[PDB]
């Protein structure tokens, strides 16, 4: 059952919401221009909004840089705690100097805020920082080009990049990992040679730079040479680890595999790709009691590509009946008084009859802003007053933040569905597929826009249809079905190809065929391999929701063929 409490935070009117959304593109301005008196301002006789929120946040980065602490001081403490941005979070904690954070942050190989990145300095210079995990993100920033920052760290650490000691080899190191470097045919042979006066660390680095390279580029037997030759596994970043546990999967090598997952930071390890791949390396070496402890931690999880699929190993398939009722009808009228959700939707609605692109989006962060923290009920509540109101991208939001009360109809939401299916039909691809692509693609947002210039709910006679929702959609489904012709009519090909171009995706065939899960896990390009998984775990879903004829989402991922 639902409750049906919904919260009853104070209301403006509609003209005062709208009067701050006027100011509030400026009021980011002023804190890009530095001009405070103008922001304190904007904020002094605010709603306790995401847009005050967001200003805030905005400010704070700006004041914590020009060491400005005593505003900070005053503005941080108007923040509420769940909506602080992790680099605010960093200049706090830093002021205090307490640097509790810097033992996970410093697990980080990669660009942090600077905020964060001047908290993980400091720490080092008062001897705070484990020197393992210290000279990890030294290597991980320089092998990734960030080398300003790799400078700052060496000195902060008390080895700079000219001092002779550990900062000037590892600096030097670059002639092996660098970025043009490692791409060099004897990049191997020159590590092979100054191994000798290499520390145990640096060795396991260099070679996961090289193995991570070969590996990314889809060499899989060179891969595997180099990633042979790091001894200490947990020196990788984590990239480099999940591309060496890609290549062991690619190469179907279950043994190799299961051990690099063995060691791999436990996040990793329990996220729902690891769990399940390492189930399958139990499964497929005969410890089936193992394997099905890692299914069953996988499928938990919640409604994602490897939960499904870990679903499948079990004989659990999927189910879309509802396990909650129908959010009430006096909830979800009740649920757009609150003041914080009437405010989303008051943006909403005006972004729509103003046809304002970024209004919309500030209702969206409203939106987040108003339902954070909602437990389950009120979670489902907001989902169908989203939907009701056309927000449809938020009906989905809200409803899939939910664990253990499950909406499959408001998860997997299926406005415009004569057109949809219509238009699927006519090019003779499946509507669950093409249901599942748009979901991912616009969250069926109809005027959604992507940075790149993809328009509309497929992100894609007259070419000027291309902008009303029948003429995207008619495009959309032509090229999806276009793409899947050019590439041996293979859905899963097709999918990576709408995404990154047929011609990416027929480049990441092998030479034999491959599984489905193992061509999507082991795609070149983090967008389109999550893209793909995402993808085809929704069709899955509304296949179920549609009543087709049951097809197993392993089965949808079939085989890709070789090229």
């Amino acid at each position: 059952d639902l409750s049906a409490s919904v919260p009853t935070r104070p209301a403006e009117p509609e003209r005062k919401t709208l009067a701050d959304y006027g100011g509030y593109p400026s009021a980011l301005d002023a804190v890009k221009q530095k001009n405070d008196a103008a922001v304190a301002a904007y904020l002094e006789n605010a709603g306790d909004s995401a847009m005050a929120e967001n200003v805030r946040n905005e400010w704070l980065k700006s004041l914590g840089a020009r060491r400005q602490w005593t505003l900070f001081a005053q503005e941080y403490a108007k923040l509420e705690p769940a909506g602080r941005a992790q680099e605010v979070e960093c200049y706090a904690d830093s002021s205090r100097n307490d640097y509790t954070r810097a033992a996970e942050l410093v697990k980080n190989t990669g660009k942090l805020p600077s905020g964060c990145t001047k908290l993980l300095e400091q720490a080092a210079a008062s001897g705070l920082l484990d020197g393992n995990d210290a000279w990890r993100r030294v290597r991980g920033l320089l092998a990734g080009r960030q080398t300003t920052d790799a400078r700052n760290l060496a000195a902060a650490l008390g080895s700079p990049f000219d001092g002779g000691t550990q900062g000037s080899r590892e600096y030097a190191l670059l002639n092996v990992i660098g970025k043009e470097a490692r791409k060099s045919p004897n990049a191997a042979a020159l590590l092979s040679e100054m191994e000798s006066g290499l520390s145990l660390e640096q060795r396991s680095f260099a070679w996961g730079v090289l193995g991570h390279y070969q590996s990314q580029n889809l060499n899989v037997p060179a891969a595997l040479d180099y990633y042979g030759k790091v001894a200490d596994r947990r020196q990788l970043t984590d990239d480099q680890i999940e591309w060496y546990a890609r290549a062991a999967l690619r190469a179907r090598r279950w043994d190799e595999l299961a051990s690099v997952i063995s060691h791999m930071p436990e996040k990793l390890q329990k996220s729902p790709t690891w769990l399940y791949w390492l189930a399958r390396s139990r499964a497929a070496t005969g410890n089936t009691q193992e394997a099905e402890k890692l299914y069953k931690q996988a499928a938990a999880t919640g409604r994602n590509f490897y939960a499904v699929l870990a679903g499948e190993e079990l004989g659990r398939k999927i189910d879309t009946r509802n396990n909650v009722p129908d959010a009430g009808k006096n909830s979800v009228r009740r649920m757009a008084e609150d003041g914080a959700v009437k405010r989303a939707l008051v943006l909403f609605q005006n972004s729509q009859s103003a046809g304002d692109a970024k209004m919309r989006r500030q209702a969206q962060a409203e939106w987040r802003f108003a339902t954070r923290g909602f437990d389950e009920d009120k979670l489902l509540t907001a989902a169908q007053t989203a939907f009701d109101h056309g927000f449809y991208d938020m009906a989905v939001n809200s409803a899939e933040r939910t664990d253990r009360k499950l909406n499959y109809t408001l998860r997997y939401i299926s406005p415009f569905k004569d057109t949809v299916i219509r238009h699927a039909q006519n090019v003779n691809v499946d509507p669950a597929w093409v249901y599942g692509l748009i979901r991912q693609e616009s969250r069926f947002v109809i005027g959604a826009q992507s940075r790149v210039g993809a328009q509309g709910l497929m992100q894609v006679m007259d070419a000027a249809q291309l902008y009303t929702a029948d003429g995207n959609i008619r495009m959309g489904t032509w090229y999806m079905a276009d793409t899947k012709r050019r590439l041996q009519n293979n859905e899963v090909l097709a999918t990576a190809g709408y995404n990154a171009g047929p011609g990416r995706a027929r480049r990441w065939q092998a030479d034999t065929p491959l599984e489905g899960a193992v061509y999507a896990e082991t795609i070149p390009f983090s967008e389109t391999r999550d893209y793909v998984k995402k993808v085809m775990a929704n069709a899955a879903y509304y296949a179920a929701l549609f009543g087709a004829p049951h097809i197993p989402l392993k089965q949808r991922m079939g085989i890709v063929p070789a090229r």
